């Protein structure tokens, strides 16, 4: 990962992101779990919040390329419901979207 | 809505509600909100989550016979996901399920 345009970044999380996620500091949990501070924990830690996919629950150790290949699968699994489009396929799509996210969820 | 079984009511909650849902206080939100409390206030209103059917958003005061017929719909939207199965068809079945929600939830 090399940084791009945190301003991209924020159309994408807008985009593709913001209906399942929150990011402010403090912000609710929806669907998915608010992700401020995500890069300063590891996987399945938001307070307040339980997960289902093992690997999540294993608890990463959230970084930049961890997060890019994270997002780099177009698909991702819903509990209970089944397969959602959570990914960006393009490189350059998530360089984009994790310079946001870096500054954002902080 | 006319009491049922808390006890079967209790292995619905566990096969088709606890994937999304947790009922115990102060329990963590998944892809559903945590629903401990519920028939004390109205929709959309759990603490850290925030909601996305307009419905819901609208605040209706929940109470037995609302719900029963919230949960009357076998499909229900997840939000960025799609229609997935939170509803009990059947009247017997929700009078079960609402009779321990009561119990649990509190
Ligand atoms: C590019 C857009 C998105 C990004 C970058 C993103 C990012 C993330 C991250 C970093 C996690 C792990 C959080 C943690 O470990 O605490 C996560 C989990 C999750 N995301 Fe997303 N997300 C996106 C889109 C979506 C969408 C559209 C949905 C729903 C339709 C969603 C639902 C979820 C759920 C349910 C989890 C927890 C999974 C589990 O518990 O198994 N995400 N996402
Ligand atoms: C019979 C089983 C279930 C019961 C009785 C149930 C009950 C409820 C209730 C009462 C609400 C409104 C909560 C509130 O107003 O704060 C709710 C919302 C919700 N439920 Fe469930 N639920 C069930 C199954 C599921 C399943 C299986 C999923 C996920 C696949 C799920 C996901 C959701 C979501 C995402 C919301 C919020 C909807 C929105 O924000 O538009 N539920 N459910």
């Amino acid at each position: 990962f090399k940084a791009g345009s945190a301003k991209k970044g924020a159309t994408l999380f807008k985009t593709r992101c913001l209906q399942c996620h929150t990011v402010e500091k403090g912000g609710p949990h929806k669907v998915g779990p608010n992700l401020h501070g995500i890069f300063g924990r590891h996987s399945g830690q938001a307070e307040g919040y339980s997960y289902t996919d093992a690997n999540i629950k294993k608890n990463v150790l959230w970084d930049e390329n961890n997060m890019s290949e994270y997002l780099t699968n177009p698909a991702k699994y819903i509990p209970g419901c089944g397969m959602a489009f959570g990914g960006l396929k393009k490189e350059k799509d998530r360089n984009d979207l994790i310079t946001y996210l870096k500054k954002a969820s902080e």
